[PDB]
């Protein structure tokens, strides 16, 4: 299958959207990752995809181009190919070192800072959505649940993303909207915990039990592997159940663990 300048080759991943496939550009001798969406599965989307194409940061996966036959179902988003794939899948048998987790936390924070400066909240930060670049740095991927906002923050009502990474305020009977940036800090906190432990801080196969744990249980650090008191401090501030006091990106950047 040829799609303009790309030869579509084998599948490398699948989802609710559709698939991701290798796309060979012969005129460049470069492979790409082509995300093939179904329009029936998805007006407003065309505008959101156009915002995503404007994004340019070393810790955000670059959307190269969009191909579309309006008379047909498929929508093709062409991205940079990162052949090392997701940095981690949870749960896993062996986590990263604390030192390695730090380099990846720095990447995510810089990427997130950049997205928030561009008035985007990601809403699905998690290890499997962090692609490992050939330069050793992670790039934030999967913007399917992201939202653009105006002003200083997103104000949100609906829940979206991955249950195990959703902040308490997003799943609580608030009768009130919640701030989108603090959702991304929380999710990054869950992610950070996954980097050093290989498992989420709140785990349950039963969604109501998962929600209860997220809302009601404190973070419990496994006795092994041991981590630094400084990392524990950062994780507890990022997983503060109160979004009003939960640490922000500016302070995360100044945290002693991050700067050490
Ligand atoms: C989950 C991210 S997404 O929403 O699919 N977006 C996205 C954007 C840009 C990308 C990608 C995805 C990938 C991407 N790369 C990737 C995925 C899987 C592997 C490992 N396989 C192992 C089996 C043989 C082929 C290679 C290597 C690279 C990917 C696709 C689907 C799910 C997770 C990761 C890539 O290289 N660039």
């Amino acid at each position: 299958m040829q799609l303009n300048q790309y030869k579509l080759q084998s599948e490398i991943g699948k989802g609710a959207y559709g698939v991701v496939r290798l796309a060979y550009n012969e005129s460049e001798d470069r492979h790409y990752a082509m995300k093939v969406l179904s329009k029936k599965k998805l007006e407003r989307v065309y505008q959101e995809i156009a915002i995503l194409k404007k994004l340019d940061h070393v810790n955000v996966v670059k959307l190269i181009e969009v191909l579309d036959d309006p008379a047909e179902d498929n929508l093709y988003l062409v991205f940079d190919l990162l052949r090392k794939g997701p940095v981690m899948e949870v749960p896993c048998d062996k986590p990263f070192s604390e030192e390695q987790a730090r380099l990846y936390l720095r990447d995510v924070i810089l990427g997130l800072e950049y997205l928030h400066c561009q008035k985007i909240v990601h809403r699905d930060i998690k290890p499997s959505n962090l692609l490992l670049g050939d330069d050793g740095h992670v790039k934030i991927a999967d913007f399917g649940v992201s939202n653009q906002f105006e002003g200083n923050d997103a104000q949100l009502s609906s829940t979206a993303g991955t249950p195990a990474f959703m902040a308490p305020e997003a799943i609580s009977d608030s009768g009130q909207s919640f701030s989108g940036k603090a959702l991304d800090v929380w999710a990054t906190g869950v992610t950070l915990y996954c980097f050093v432990y290989g498992k989420c801080p709140f785990i349950d196969d039963f969604i109501l039990a998962l929600h209860r744990k997220i809302k009601n249980e404190p973070v419990v650090f496994p006795e092994e592997p041991e981590i630094s008191e400084e990392l524990k401090d950062l994780i507890l501030k990022m997983l503060d159940k109160n979004p009003e006091t939960r640490i922000g990106v500016p302070d995360i950047k100044l945290h002693p663990w991050v700067t050490k």
